[PDB]
């Protein structure tokens, strides 16, 4: 599994259930094509996106769809969705999430 | 001031001085029309982006370079920028601060907003 | 101002107003002395802890009672307190700011420090 | 496993590895007891810290020697050690912590 994303909420101190996301990969032209998107499951996490034939180097944008958690949740946050912007580089990622109203944060773990 | 970035650096525990970042506005078309752009001064804040009159109803981007900031110092960090995406001004004027605390494979935002 | 304190709210998206603290100073014998105390104003900020002279070099203990915080906001948090501990003024004086962003169940803290 | 921290660095995107930690409980005239201690595994996360039938609810401070990793990696950094100090309560315990020179964030993520 090349990539993987997990999303946790500060308020609750629980797994990000049910947020949705789409990933989003670079094109020539610097457009933002389609790749793969999921919703994370009762862990918080998100597997199975892509697969490493697939997963070549390239600029890959993650969208989390942050606002609709938080409606669903009946809480106003601040941003439209949390967006992870980044280079894959032949040189696993783990891409994490921690989300509350007004901020969140992102790391990534980049493993062998 | 209605819109004002504050950038930190958490692995010299300084601000992130010199940090380039781009504002969009989304356009009646969905694209991304360019709104404001400037960088951090040497306390790592970004003022006078905008004016209490330009800065309508709409949904923002502030798209923050913080490759290019990581590279300068010979780091080769994860993200290409930070991004932050809001509906400003949605039920009247407000005063909005966008921090963003920096490390290279990782970072936080969070924002403050006053009425 | 050698030692200051801003604290942040992730919930609301504003200054956390009203937080107290507690700082203390390890002593030769290793224990904590209590060293400076107050609580943030309606900015988020504590200024006025101590002054250059007091504050030499030691270890330092920021005890930030988030707990109370939350509490006084009908939120049940996770944790009793934020706390911040450093070696200061080991190489000179420095000034020292302390920022901390409070969830119910996280808070980052990150310093930065000037000269 | 009623108690597991998992440690990551922001600087290298990796796991912390070999970071040493100690947990206390909190005693009845306020002093810190020794309650259980370790080292993060290569995957950058502790188990195995106690069982549930000794972690009773109570006061506990998990002390993390941040210090020392980033010594070990020729970095200085600001803080001591990170502390967290929480309420264990009858109403699994996953604490979170990344580590930058000179900043931490911590997060619990409290589960069934
Ligand atoms: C928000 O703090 C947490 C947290 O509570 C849980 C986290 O869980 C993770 C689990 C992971 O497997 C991995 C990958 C580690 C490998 C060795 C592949 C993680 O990086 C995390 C987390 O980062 C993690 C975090 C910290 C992430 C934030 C504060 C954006
Ligand atoms: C939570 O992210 C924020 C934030 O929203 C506001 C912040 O405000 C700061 C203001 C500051 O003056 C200084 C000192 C910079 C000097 C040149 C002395 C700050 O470091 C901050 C912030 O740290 C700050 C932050 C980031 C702090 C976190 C993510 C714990
Ligand atoms: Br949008
Ligand atoms: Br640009
Ligand atoms: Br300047
Ligand atoms: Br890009
Ligand atoms: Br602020
Ligand atoms: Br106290
Ligand atoms: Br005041
Ligand atoms: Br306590
Ligand atoms: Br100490
Ligand atoms: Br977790």
């Amino acid at each position: 599994c090349p990539l993987m994303v997990k999303v946790l909420d500060a308020v609750r101190g629980s797994p990000a259930i049910n947020v949705a996301m789409h990933v989003f990969r670079k094109a020539a032209d610097d457009t933002w094509e389609p790749f793969a998107s999921g919703k994370t499951s009762e862990s918080g996490e998100l597997h199975g996106l892509t697969t490493e034939e697939e997963f070549v180097e390239g600029i890959y944008k993650v969208e989390i769809d942050t606002k609709s958690y938080w409606k669903a949740l009946g809480i106003s946050p601040f941003h439209e969705h949390a967006e992870v912007v980044f280079t894959a580089n032949d040189s696993r990622y783990t891409i994490a999430a921690l989300l509350s109203p007004y901020s969140y944060s992102t790391t990534a773990v980049v493993t062998n």
